[PDB]
């Protein structure tokens, strides 16, 4: 099976799919679509929206998968990253749901002129952003291990690092000297997964 | 003992109420008024509703928060998150399509009856028919008569909740259009007499 990840932004919705495969040691091909070629590639993608993943087997037959975090939960489930008990599965989904609520505040600043972006940025940062960072911080304090859920990598860890990178894109000092548990989660995750540290280091 | 703690009657907790109804699992509804939220807020872990408080035989309490993480945990416990990895992907796919449509609906909420009208006319000419077409195509790919296969999943219950929100915005919006969505609802209510009874009684 040849796996191609089709997307437009480098650290958008497809990052959860790339990090789940990286952590699993699963190889894939990146295919980035420019704004310029989207009008003619759109009708070719089932449902007309990115990211999408095209899986071509040895005989050339193609399977398509859409909806970014439904693709990431399927890949994570196949590689034992959706928890190891039903209880662990609830805690993985709990943090995923918390991170996605923070990502939704970040999306409100996107593809806007650089004056309205500034206005929306100062509202969320004094708004729902610190509220949701505190809820995620408390969730991390409840884990029975050093990562988000227990002590082994799950999809919850990778969605969290992706969303925290979006917050620091809005204001790079936002977390300086605050939310130690978030900071610590990142150090712990990169130590549990050499592949992800290599991926991230290298992406930087 | 399971208590579902919430404020709106057909808001985020509906996914949790319908998973329990479909599973034949009894629970208690505890609706919080706008007037009592200031003092009950500090008592709920995370400070946000809906929440589910589970009190066992000896009085010990477990809390669960984040609506669709509670609903996928109950659905998983009752065979409603698909029967193969492939069905689970398709369950999650439709869930993610429905939540994108619910996000358009949330943009109209708790607004003065003026700008609510303004936001309604933009989404209904916007992302709302785009996402209803994508859901309609997803239902046509199912290997059975419901959203995923032929037995109830969480994907079916999130879809009826979100479709009820669209008709709240414009009651004629699906009249004479999207036959697969209409058909899905008829099929689901015949597959789960408990849910037909719940909705009927709710109505
Ligand atoms: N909830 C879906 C959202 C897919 C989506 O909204 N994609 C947008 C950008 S990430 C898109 O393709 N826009 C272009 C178009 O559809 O013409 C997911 O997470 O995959
Ligand atoms: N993503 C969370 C959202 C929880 C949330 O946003 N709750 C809102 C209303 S549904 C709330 O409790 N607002 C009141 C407050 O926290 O003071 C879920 O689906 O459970």
């Amino acid at each position: 099976d040849h796996i191609k990840v089709i997307y437009f932004n480098g650290r958008g919705r497809a990052e959860s799919i790339r990090m789940t495969l990286v952590a699993a040691g699963v190889n894939y091909e990146d295919e980035r679509i420019s704004f310029q070629d989207w009008p003619k590639i759109k009708p070719t993608i089932p449902g007309g929206r990115l990211p999408a993943v095209k899986i071509t087997d040895n005989h050339g037959h193609v399977k398509w998968m859409v909806e970014s975090l439904a693709i990431a939960r399927y890949m994570a489930k196949k590689h034992h990253m959706m928890g190891g008990t039903e209880e662990e599965y609830y805690n993985v989904e709990k943090l995923i749901g918390q991170a996605e609520d923070l990502e939704h505040e970040y999306y409100k600043t996107l593809m806007k002129p650089e004056e309205e972006k500034q206005k929306i940025i100062k509202e969320i940062l004094n708004g729902k952003v610190p509220v949701l960072l505190d809820i995620i911080c408390e969730s991390l304090k409840a884990s029975t291990g050093k990562l988000a859920v227990g002590d082994k990598v799950t999809l919850a860890d990778l969605v969290l690092i992706a969303v925290i990178d979006h917050v620091t894109d809005l204001d790079k000092e936002f977390l300086t000297g605050k939310y130690p548990e978030i900071h610590k989660h990142r150090e712990n995750l990169l130590a549990s997964s050499p592949r992800l540290a290599k991926y991230l280091s290298d992406r930087a």
